[PDB]
């Protein structure tokens, strides 16, 4: 029952698991192993990626889960397309990218996105909303055509109505630090509306626009990649030394106005700037930013 799969390179390792490029006797695959230490975040995402309703081209594509005994015990894997070009974060850091480039991975993300939020299916079918609660650039891995597709669904949540308002508010505080939305740093989320979830996802991708944004040769001088408050910041920073950037002192990463020289940029910045606004319900959504994205024809 075990597929014929051959290690080959360890390419990730985050909180969870340790991603694998390997070969399937498609031959190339990515294999994110964990340890049984981490069964629940294993069972959270292959949930996610068994539902019929998630398959999308914004979404990273699911081959199979896999139980596999070592001798120290047994590891959980999970089998899915393997994206060469790597997650956004190191894509961005060696490159500079063109506006065109920007408008594929911009849009792609947002329509992944809004994928993940919608209440019903494409051909109108209801489906249950996903908010994904850790989106940021090392949690998008960059296509061979360009495009985006979100992955890591170790932490998101199934807006399920059974939801108890006491089973989230512990839990408590979940992503990564740098990227939390205000009233998650503020732990002022109303734990009762279903879009108040969403829309700290929107927060959280108007930070990674921005980073597209700031490798984006179209803005004319183009500065070494920088994560969002990196120069206010240490290197893996506390939920308190966030909350005085984002909320007490009201910061955002830089926009330089030569940046809104060009029209596309600037349209681009105003749509990010709307979606990083301290009042979750000023934030556009994710499918009003795919709609933003597919009217930038001239
Ligand atoms: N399909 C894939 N193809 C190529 N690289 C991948 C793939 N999936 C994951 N990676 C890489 O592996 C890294 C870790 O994978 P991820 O699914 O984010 O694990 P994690 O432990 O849950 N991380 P996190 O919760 O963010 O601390 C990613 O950041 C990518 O660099
Ligand atoms: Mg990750
Ligand atoms: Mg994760």
């Amino acid at each position: 029952e075990l597929l014929p799969i051959e290690l080959d390179t360890l390419v990730g390792k985050g909180r969870f698991a340790e991603v694998y490029k390997a070969k399937l006797k498609f031959e190339t695959v990515a294999v994110k192993i964990f340890p049984y230490e981490e069964y629940a975040s294993w069972k959270t995402e292959k949930d996610i990626f068994s539902d019929i309703n998630l398959k999308h081209e914004n979404i990273l594509q699911f081959l199979t889960a896999e139980e596999r005994k070592t001798e120290l015990g047994k590891q959980y894997w999970l089998i899915t397309a393997f994206h060469a070009k790597g997650n956004l974060q190191e894509y961005l850091t060696r490159h500079v990218i063109s506006w065109e480039d920007l408008r594929k991975l911009g849009s792609s993300l947002a329509r992944g996105i809004a994928h993940l939020h919608s209440d019903h299916t494409p051909c109108g079918r209801p489906k249950m909303p996903i908010v994904h609660r850790d989106l940021k650039s090392s949690n998008i891995l960059v296509k061979n055509d360009l495009t985006c597709c979100l992955c890591d669904f170790g932490l998101s949540l199934r807006l399920d109505p059974t939801l108890s308002v006491d089973d989230l508010a512990n839990s408590g505080q979940v992503g990564t630090a740098r990227y939390m939305a205000p009233e998650v740093l503020a732990s002022a989320m109303n734990l009762e509306n279903v879009e108040s979830f969403k829309q700290t996802d929107v927060y959280s991708m108007a930070l990674v626009l921005w980073e597209m944004t700031s490798r984006c040769n179209a803005v004319g001088e183009v500065k070494d990649y920088e994560p969002p408050f990196g120069s206010k910041v240490r290197e893996h920073p506390c939920v308190a030394s966030m909350a005085d950037n984002v909320l007490a002192d009201a910061g955002r990463p830089e926009i330089p106005s030569f940046w809104l020289n060009h029209q596309g940029i600037q349209m681009v910045c105003e749509t990010l700037t709307e979606c990083w606004d301290h009042d979750p319900e000023a934030r556009l959504t994710a499918q009003c930013v795919a709609e933003r994205f597919s009217e930038l024809e001239h």
